[PDB]
């Protein structure tokens, strides 16, 4: 009932600012683009149990990341983030998606895909039904998220944890 | 019948801009030089069979490549380019053909070499005899490529696609 | 009766500045931000014994540290710095402390937290007692040292050291 | 009778500088702060025999180097070079020598120290006479090259394929 997961995406998603908004409630917009392998965690009470929460961020400069083969092999699901004010980010989510089923333990692995930097609204540029239909095309939950605002993050943070506990459960 | 390969060679040559011409036909003129380890996929009908072709991407600043363990060890077929306006990246092409056959599965695994930025007339250093000489000592095909004008590109990939299709047949 | 220890902590700490005040009991103000995996060594004599003393020294900018597998993996006791002057640091000493517990040999390692930079008084942000119990949490001894006073520097080393030599005696 | 060893030494030596003396018999003083794993290759003839010698350069900012676990492995001999016009470079030899001797095959592999940049007789810190008696201290043979003159360059690499070749022989 510690619980492992690792964020992951590409470079500028805003997977550190997104990490920090859940655990402290607020909103750091100065972040070294990460270097090394942080991680914060954070006691959470779901369904009436212990859990010791364990977010693990990732340096978005590679996917050498996923061959971390203790980081990625320990963690128990996985929070795939992009910017909806980069296509590229979002074209790569097929990518990723993919490179984590083959790299991954189980088959289809416990994935929670979110489209950050909601809140640039005038920047948008993936449009919400395309993103939906990705989500579709692998049945895994999506959310559209802003680290700035908090929109929709403890949600989607809460599914994964709901996700995984279900998958202990089942065990 | 997913096919990998993998396309390597120095930094500035073109593999990323290469890879890109050939999945979505046109040429994006901007590029990080590489720091990571990126893929493009995409699903091609060659000798009426299913190809999901994986186009994976290597940083040209290492060697390190082909020590990936997994990446490397994953790939079935390698495609090297140089860039037919720096010497230096052409001469190396020995010492790349050479570390492949080493540190590669089979003893001749399948290469094909193209010699990039051929619309860059005006800086053209390598003689295209000489490029066909050192070819042939190898007996691997070679054409003269570019990402700007898609010259020989889809030709180029079709052709490694063939040699391993051949080999995936022979046995 | 060659011993080796490892110094960790975040970029800016002064864990290089740090080792060089220990070994050659004087302060370089100029320090590159650590690229490599450098170590300084020295012959000590503490208890009538020969030491060969090895001072390995890490880049601030991973927890690949300790992922070194045989770098950490050989060493024997950790020498955890922070910085008094920024609270990020400190903060993430417990992150520090809880993953070398983890990724360490022995369940408890045989570790010395030093607060550096006390000479800079007036940018001091951690307080004295807040430090002395994160120290208790975890029963390790903790020094405020400067790199550029010397102050506490060889106390600190010299208990690292009397603690691995107790370990290597209790066998 | 493929040759292989590996240059090592601090960033700014010259051991890139000093291969390609070698190899080409001229001096390029344009040189990137390597960042990747290169290696020259070149056929020798010395003991009336074929020599393909594999000269493998490395980058400066590591000894993460040696940590390669197949580059380092797999490579026969050592060429140790330091700055004769940076103190700190020479310092570093003893612990280079020492890492060396640990983390290599034999407990006495077969090494050649270079004292290079000899040309600038202007700027020479570190002393003749100290550099020999340190070659003494672990009785391997000690050279005062320069890849700009050319000066000890190939008597230097030619002893190491000496000691290697004497090595081989002895088996
Ligand atoms: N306005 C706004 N900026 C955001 C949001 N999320 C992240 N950012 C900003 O995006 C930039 C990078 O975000 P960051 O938190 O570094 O993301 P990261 O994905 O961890 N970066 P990296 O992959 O390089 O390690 C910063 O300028 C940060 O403030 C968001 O929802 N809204
Ligand atoms: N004119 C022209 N420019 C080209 C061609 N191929 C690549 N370039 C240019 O060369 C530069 C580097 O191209 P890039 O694809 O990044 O090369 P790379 O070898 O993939 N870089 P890296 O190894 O770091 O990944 C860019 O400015 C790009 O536009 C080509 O055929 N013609
Ligand atoms: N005033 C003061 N400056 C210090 C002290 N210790 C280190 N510094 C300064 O802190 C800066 C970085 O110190 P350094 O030893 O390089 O830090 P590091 O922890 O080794 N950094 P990295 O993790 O990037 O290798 C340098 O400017 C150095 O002078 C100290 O005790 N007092
Ligand atoms: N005058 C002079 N300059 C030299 C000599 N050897 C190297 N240099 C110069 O020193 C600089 C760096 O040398 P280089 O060969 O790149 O060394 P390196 O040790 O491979 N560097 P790195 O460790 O970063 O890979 C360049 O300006 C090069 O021209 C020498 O014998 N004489
Ligand atoms: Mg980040
Ligand atoms: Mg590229
Ligand atoms: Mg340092
Ligand atoms: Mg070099």
């Amino acid at each position: 009932y510690l619980i492992k997961f690792l964020a992951l995406g590409d470079s500028g998603v805003g997977k550190t600012s997104v990490l920090y908004q859940y655990t402290d409630g607020k909103f750091n917009s100065k972040f070294i683009t990460t270097v090394g392998i942080d991680f914060r965690e954070k006691t959470i009470y779901r369904n009436d149990k212990r859990i010791k929460l364990q977010l693990w961020d990732t340096a978005g400069l590679e996917r050498f990341r996923s061959l971390t083969t203790a980081f990625f092999r320990d963690a128990m699901g996985f929070l795939l983030l992009f910017d909806l004010t980069n296509e590229e980010s979002f074209l790569n989510v097929r990518n990723w998606i993919s490179q984590l089923k083959t790299h991954a333990y189980s088959e289809n692995p416990d994935i929670v895909l979110c489209g950050n930097k909601s809140d640039l609204e005038d920047e948008r540029v993936v449009a919400a039904a395309e993103a939906r239909q990705l989500a579709e095309h692998y049945g895994i939950p999506y959310f559209e998220t802003s680290a700035a605002n908090g929109t929709n993050i403890s949600q989607a943070i809460e599914m994964l944890l709901d996700l995984i506990m279900k998958r202990m459960e089942r065990s």
